[PDB]
């Protein structure tokens, strides 16, 4: 019934980003969200300097149309600090500080040289090949705004301005547990109708990879007291508590009564596939997400719903999900109207060098192998029925959470 | 003069992957390369179970054509072991062990309630909706091959089989340093012709994200003895040693003679841009890579050369670099034949929903911002000259190192 779009915007609208902060040395900042703007302490470049290697000149002497002899020279960090006789020109090398009153720079290949003067060529427009102090970054200006996810793209710039540490928002804290007498820990023996817990592992690797501090409270026993206890501990030290399975997502039962007792939880029926149910709301001091038991529904719900909510909590201003792109199917896809279907497929180059998707295989939720064989989702529009080789289709490549 | 493909091959062909290994639990394996085939020790599923919420039935009862009182139930972890006499059925939920004698399973929508049992409106085919023990993964099979980098995609399936630990190849150990009296640490004051070291930071951040154990020796002072000792130490506990700036990449000076004294170091001139010079060879017990001084060049060289070298060394069998795709330019590209040019550009969707690249701006190596403003490389073909709006062009999206 309810649409992904609707639920996303209902979730994100209620959430307020964190703002607690700490200050760390740059080498510890990868993935972290700058808490305040970074402002440039210095000019960059720090003085007007030469774009090309060649000759520094006064627009005056260029109308002499007569060789100009080299009075002197200015290199890397050995400026020309002297008299500039009229009718002459300076040899200059890139990164080198222009000389006092220089009006332009000419690449030497645009000026045939000589053994007694420098003969120029194509008119020398003013300012040409001069990089003006603060042209790249002007001191006092805003290099990188608050809310930016720091990376190799940004951290090295910050180091270049001489800054050793920046303020970042604290890592989001998420608490995590599963429940059900059916669940068994790995290495323990599979009882009667029992299965090994996988969703909690799955939710844990993703949280850790998205940068959160995880608090894994393990498998809670099937008891209303064990369970209340677990929520009280989860809520007291996370911004977010996640049930990777077993807690209710709609079906009437005792977990559903503990959840209704401990906060405002809505139970949504999303029009997605795989999946459907998903639980969400406020507890006392945290937000609650509850996932379906199905490994495929869980993984998927977490990735399209929780992932973006953690993004926002983190202070991050960019939406933290990859962009989609339009690509040709190379496989007949089965898709039934009514539902936004996140199938998995494989994005690869054809002979022509253009991009095409193939289905992974069966898209049923009774397996996990689609996540490995795949490398993206084929996001079939809600109303679309079947698709034939060659139709167009939106594709959303997986991120680092899946390889 | 030398080509990227060439050098890359020349590097990869010399390198042997590590095989030393260590055993960790799954929750610590994200990013790790699997050391030995994971072999499934059970069938999956572990027992015939229901694909649906519904009832277990038999074809003979179904055929009578009258309601079947529910003799009992089979849940998630409560497998029904009751009597199940003729003319009855067993309410059964998804994933529940089908009962003994069960010939089929119909879902809700094919079921209409009755006061004297349950009616079955739709046809019941033999075998239907019973996931059969072992149809997904069979015991003794190989689920994931050695060499497979573990991810969210695989680590849960591994837990699904009840394994708590796997052997993985030890992280590759890399040693990092720079040298030169003009290098200043961040926060310290800028001397006369000095600069803030930034390559080293950059390389440390990328290495850490690639999952390497980094050993960061800091700035080595310009002295033949301190530099030698720094090499001898890095070589004695790293598989790879990397100069992020300051050691010769060709140019004549004391760094070069040290290199030449301590290992077999080739000094390439690559036909790429930005950059050219790169340094590579074996020291006594480790590979050594030396990057150019310039920030844009060492980054680009690290990423296109050292990254793949680290991938192979790691044990990983997928070539660890993104794929390229063919895309149209919305920007005129300045390009000179002679050199494979890795420019920086912006991949975005246009109004028709098609992907296209713009330039980020100046492709000059005097600034680093193109890495920030960008989101890919426009890998311009070596012989190509300039490119006009509308031409096809190859693009290689930035990976997680740049966001």
């Amino acid at each position: 019934l309810m649409s992904l779009d609707t639920a996303l915007n209902e979730m994100l609208s209620r959430v307020t980003p964190l703002t607690a902060q700490e200050t760390l040395p740059l080498v510890q900042c990868f993935g972290r969200i700058l808490a305040s703007d970074v402002v440039s302490p210095l000019d960059v470049p720090g003085f007007d300097n030469s774009a090309m290697d060649g000759y520094a000149v006064r627009l005056a002497d260029i109308a002499s149309g007569q060789p100009l002899p080299v009075a002197g020279k200015s290199f890397a960090g050995q400026p020309y600090h002297g008299e500039w006789p009229a009718g002459t020109c300076i040899r200059i090398m890139t990164g080198a500080p222009v000389p006092e009153g220089c009006e332009a720079v000419v690449m030497q290949e645009q000026t045939e040289q000589m053994d007694n003067g420098v003969r120029f060529t194509a008119e020398v427009r003013s300012g040409q090949n001069i990089r003006r102090r603060g042209e790249d970054i002007s001191a006092g200006a805003v290099v990188f705004p608050a809310g930016t996810r720091l990376t190799t793209a940004e951290l090295p710039v910050i180091a270049s301005l001489g800054i050793a540490e920046v303020p970042v928002i604290r890592k989001v804290r998420v608490a995590l547990f599963s429940t059900g007498d059916e669940l068994q820990l790995p290495g323990q023996p599979l009882g009667d109708g029992q299965i090994y817990d996988t969703n909690r592992l799955a939710v844990h690797l993703m949280l850790e990879q998205l940068g959160c501090e995880v608090i894994n409270l393990g498998i809670i026993r099937d008891d209303p007291h064990a369970l209340r206890a677990a929520f009280i501990e989860a809520d007291s030290q996370a911004d977010v508590v996640i049930s990777s399975g077993g807690v209710s997502v709609g079906e009437a039962d005792y977990t559903k009564t503990i959840l209704e007792e401990l906060g405002e939880i809505a139970f949504w029926k999303l029009a997605i596939k795989p999946g459907k149910p998903f639980a969400f709301g406020k507890l006392s001091n945290s937000w609650f997400c509850g996932l379906p038991g199905n490994p495929v529904s869980a993984t998927l719900t977490f990735y399209q719903l929780v992932q973006p909510l953690l993004a926002k909590l983190s202070g991050n201003t960019a939406s933290g999900l990859p962009a989609r792109q339009r690509v040709r199917t190379a496989s007949r896809l089965k898709k039934t109207p009514g539902r936004l279907d996140f199938q998995r497929g494989v994005l690869q180059r054809n002979a022509d060098g253009e991009l095409e998707v193939t289905t992974t295989g069966h898209q049923g939720w009774h397996i996990f192998s689609s996540f490995s064989l795949g490398n993206c989702f084929i996001v079939l529009e809600r109303d679309r029925g079947n698709v034939e080789v060659g139709e167009w289709v939106e594709v959303e490549p997986f991120n680092a959470l899946f390889g």
